DNA sequence: AGATATATCTACGTTTAACAGTGGCCTTATTAAATGACTTCTCCATGATCTAC
């Protein structure tokens, strides 16, 4: 297999391309074919960089831990409802929490969800393709999620600045900090 | 020479009382930065193809 099928599975040593290549059974290869549907994609904005002077290009890939097929399907279909301006975030944890923002909260059921955030970013200005720059695990319990909803409620949302074909999005740093 | 009991005068009174600031103010103006910069390069992954043994 190759990196397009399994993210991060590049051949380290190109001169040994034929031998040192990741190998998998056909069914797992089909799963690696169908991975892209589940994972959502978010855009990351550097707070230090003025968004006017730098359009977002970093891509965060949120890959959720699977506990049940139906639960994951319902979660993904629920997250389909959100607006694109929400997807523009200022931190990896913000995107992870957004992936679990629309999950139902049950007080009898001990809620616990885990997901992976994969950061893809051009190494330099003239980079031809993005490179995996960060992977971070997020484990969200009940208290963290309700606190995040409380922060979302009290703290203001993103300002959808719109200019000449320039729909900038103003993310509140505090929300991310919290 | 050693051991021992004695004698040495003032002194006294040494402040009593009542108070221990009364008044008014305890900053008035104005300015709460002015500019410009918010990385700079390269280091790509993978497969088709060329070529030497």
């Amino acid at each position: 297999i190759t990196s397009w099928l399994y993210l991060g599975g590049i051949v380290r040593h190109a001169r040994t391309q034929n031998t040192t290549k990741l190998e998998e059974k056909p069914e797992y290869a089909l799963a690696l074919l169908f991975v892209p549907v589940v994972c959502h994609y978010c855009l990351l904005h550097i707070p230090s960089e003025d968004l006017k002077e730098r359009k977002p290009h970093r891509y965060l890939v949120v890959i959720p831990e699977i506990k049940d097929f139906e639960d994951a399907s319902q979660r993904r279909w629920r997250l389909q409802q959100l607006e694109t301006k929400q997807f523009h975030v200022s931190s990896l944890g913000e995107a992870g929490l957004l992936y679990y923002s629309l999950d139902d909260i049950q007080p009898e059921v001990a809620y616990y969800q885990a997901c992976q955030v994969w950061l893809y970013e051009k190494t330099n200005k003239a980079s031809r393709q993005r490179t995996l720059m960060s992977i971070e695990e997020i484990k969200i319990d009940k208290n963290i999620l309700i606190t995040y909803q409380q922060v979302q409620k009290y703290f203001k949302t993103n300002y959808q600045i719109i200019k000449y074909k320039q729909i900038f999005i103003k993310v509140n740093p505090i929300r991310s900090l919290i």
